[PDB]
């Protein structure tokens, strides 16, 4: 009950070479994959190659897994293939600029989760499926979409010719799986708040140990949110247009509410269009700024994420004041 790729879909992936003129761009935190839909699955291979190495995975199983993932993504406005590769590119940028902090196992896993973290997302919030009343919320009633996504990842691994973690010991296979799980669950924005709080705590009182496994999981989750939210760290004209994809999904979920006679919260009510710039400023100030702040505290080399988040922030101010 998991879609797979065709043989030819993936064979096109093996043949793909990232163009020389993106070997620098790709390396930037602000890098916008938008223009290169053709290249996205290929972009992911290259990012894995550069980081983990040209023999970390067998070429054909990797390409079969990537292209099947693409397939188990839906043509929803924001929670789609383009967001999975985007998130994974941010993590790429993160891992590259922190080259000795993470293990072989972490790096390969975390890039794999980012690709999988929104697998088969419907374009409806948790709020929406639980609060009325999807078949997917009477299966996972605690982080609905997040246990689904992992569940999903696992299945794609478990098909024939697909298990890219073959050549790991029964031990290292069941270690990576646990990095992936924690990583995906960690992308539930509701969890993000305690965690960030707990890390500001551990940072300030001087008690953060990266030798500690569960403090690692803490840092990893943050890295995962920081990656989930990276729309807010692009260049302004990219940042705008991505906000356009997010709201169409919000709103279209808001529209399903009205169709059952239920007022959505203003976030998903398109009739409340011009409270967006206000909303974004709010979000940036309550969620995004803090996020990249804590992360830059802990991994200082992630700092341009904070820089670009601040530029975007002030653009919204200007929109709000009447000057963009
Ligand atoms: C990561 C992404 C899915 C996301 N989660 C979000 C959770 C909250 C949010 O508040 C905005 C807002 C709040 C209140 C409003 C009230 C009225 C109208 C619009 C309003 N807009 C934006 C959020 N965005 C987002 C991130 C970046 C870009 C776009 C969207
Ligand atoms: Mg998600
Ligand atoms: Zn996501």
């Amino acid at each position: 009950h998991m879609s797979i790729c065709t043989s030819e879909e993936w064979q096109g992936l093996m043949q793909f070479t990232l163009p020389v003129r993106l070997c620098k761009e790709i390396e930037l935190f602000h890098f916008d994959i938008g223009p290169f839909e053709n290249m996205w699955p290929g972009i992911f291979v290259y990012m894995v190659h550069r980081s983990c190495g040209t023999s970390c995975f067998e070429l054909e199983k990797l390409c079969r897994f990537i292209m099947s993932v693409k397939k188990n993504y839906r043509r929803v406005p924001y929670h789609n293939w383009k967001h999975a590769v985007t998130v994974a590119h941010c993590m790429y940028a993160i891992l590259q600029n922190n080259h000795t902090l993470f293990t072989d196992l972490e790096r390969k896993g975390l890039l794999i989760a980012c690709l999988c973290h929104d697998l088969d997302h419907r374009g409806f919030s948790n709020s929406y499926l639980q609060k009325f009343d999807h078949p997917l919320a009477a299966l996972y009633s605690t982080s609905t979409m997040e246990q689904h996504h992992f569940s999903q990842t696992v299945s794609i691994l478990q098909l024939e010719g697909h298990n890219i973690f073959s050549t790991l010991s029964s031990s290292e296979y069941e270690q990576v799986l646990e990095i992936i799980r924690k990583a995906i669950i960690a992308t539930d924005l509701a969890l993000y708040f305690g965690n960030r709080k707990q890390l500001e705590e551990m940072y300030q009182t001087g008690s953060l140990n990266l030798n500690n496994q569960s403090h690692r999981d803490r840092v990893i989750g943050l890295m995962m949110t920081a990656c989930d939210l990276c729309s807010v760290t692009k260049l302004w004209p990219v940042t705008k247009l991505t906000a356009n994809d997010i709201y169409a999904e919000f709103w279209a979920e808001g529209d399903e509410m009205k169709k059952l006679g239920i007022q959505p919260i203003p976030m998903m009510d398109r009739d409340k269009k011009d409270e967006v710039p206000q909303g974004q400023l709010g979000f940036y100030n309550a969620v995004a700024i803090p996020c990249y702040t804590t992360l830059t505290q802990i991994l200082p080399p992630t700092e341009p994420l904070l820089k670009a988040c601040r530029d975007n922030l002030s653009q919204w101010e200007k929109v709000i004041r009447g000057e963009e």
